[PDB]
């Protein structure tokens, strides 16, 4: 039972990096990288959404043995919360919003998931 | 632009060069096709699919932008043949039974596929 980390992970659009490294560095935890593509062909939505994440995930400094890579459609709170409960995550690392956005101190989904996960959530500012 | 659909059930090596050979003929597109028969998440079997899937796909020489991944939910000969529709394939490849039963000298997802499927199929033995 290694420690597993979950990270959401918005792919339209880096200091979540330093801090996902140092607590993967704490236990050599499992690194899970998540992506919600929003509902309403779907193999290559997920195709090329799966391609964009591990793009991004190449400028984290984790073993290529200790990264998994996951593609969800819906909700992306929904899909969060469901992922860190299957894991199931010890930790969920998420960012307080979008780096391009000030108007709200905590983003909805960052909000939901400090509020409802049922492990410890690190926000990042 | 050419396309081959791979139908693979991911429980249970003859295909392989067969696949290897077609896929050279124009350069196609390979999508390998794995069905889960219907009735823990539905999420996470569909991962857990594709990632054996992926794993088997490993021992194909085909070049990593021509390979492409499906998982669908329920009889695998419909959904075999909803998929080679839908793409549409030029080409269906699918062994003749599984490897360890001799009593029938088709199986009966091959015998449908041969017979229904819109386009060419290459039947492996
Ligand atoms: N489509 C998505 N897929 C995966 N994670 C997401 C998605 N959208 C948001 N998140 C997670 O929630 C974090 C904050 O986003 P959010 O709460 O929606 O605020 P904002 O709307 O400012 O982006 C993101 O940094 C990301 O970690
Ligand atoms: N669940 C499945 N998903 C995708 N392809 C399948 C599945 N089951 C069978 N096939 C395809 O049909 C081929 C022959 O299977 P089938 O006709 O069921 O014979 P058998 O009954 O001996 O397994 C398999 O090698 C595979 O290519």
């Amino acid at each position: 039972s290694n420690a597993m980390i979950l990270v959401p992970i918005d792919i339209s659009d880096e200091r979540i990096i330093s801090h996902v490294e140092s607590e993967a560095r704490i236990d050599d935890a499992e690194v899970h990288f998540l992506t919600v593509i929003p509902s309403l062909g779907m193999d290559e939505l997920r195709e090329g959404s799966e391609t964009q994440l591990k793009e991004i995930a190449k400028k984290f400094s984790i073993p290529e043995d200790r990264m998994h890579f996951h593609v969800a459609e819906g909700s992306p709170k929904d899909k969060i919360l469901a992922l860190a409960k299957s894991l199931p995550a010890d930790l969920v690392i998420i960012a307080s919003h979008r780096p391009d956005i000030t108007t709200y101190l905590l983003g909805s989904n960052a909000a939901a998931v400090v509020r409802h996960a049922e492990c410890s959530v690190l926000v990042v500012r």
